[PDB]
């Protein structure tokens, strides 16, 4: 049909082109559509693309990624949200479960396991259509 668009949130440049460049999108009918350093820049960037995958991480500048997974839950009712963590707040992502999030990702994180995680994303947003 057309590729799922994802986005990545994370307040460190090397985190978001590791993630970007880690996988063959392509092979999970995905793509990239936006990178962003803030939580409000991604907020706007995820309801201009009207993504259907946002990795968040978590602590995220001006706007946190917390807030921005309301926001997203909200305005994108349907989106897959992967949580980005580091080891120094893992526990903070307790505090997302409610929002209904496919999975949690430590950072820095090794392609495998991001393959897993992408791979488990696609199988939900299958599942719907």
């Amino acid at each position: 049909h057309h590729h799922w668009k994802v986005l990545i949130a994370d307040d460190e440049a090397i985190i978001r082109e590791g993630i970007r460049e880690s996988i063959d999108w392509n092979e999970f009918n995905m793509e990239v559509v936006a990178e962003a350093e803030d939580g409000e820049e991604a907020l706007e960037l995820a309801l201009r693309h009207r993504v259907d995958v946002l990795f968040v991480d978590l602590s995220m500048p001006i706007m946190d990624g917390l807030t921005l997974m309301k926001y997203a839950r909200e305005k994108l009712p349907n989106c897959h949200m992967i949580v980005i963590t580091g080891y120094d707040e893992f526990s903070y992502a307790q505090e997302a479960i409610r929002l209904q999030v496919d999975d949690y990702l430590l950072k820095p994180t090794d392609p495998q396991r991001l393959r897993e995680v992408v791979a488990k994303v696609k199988e939900k947003l299958e599942q719907e259509q």
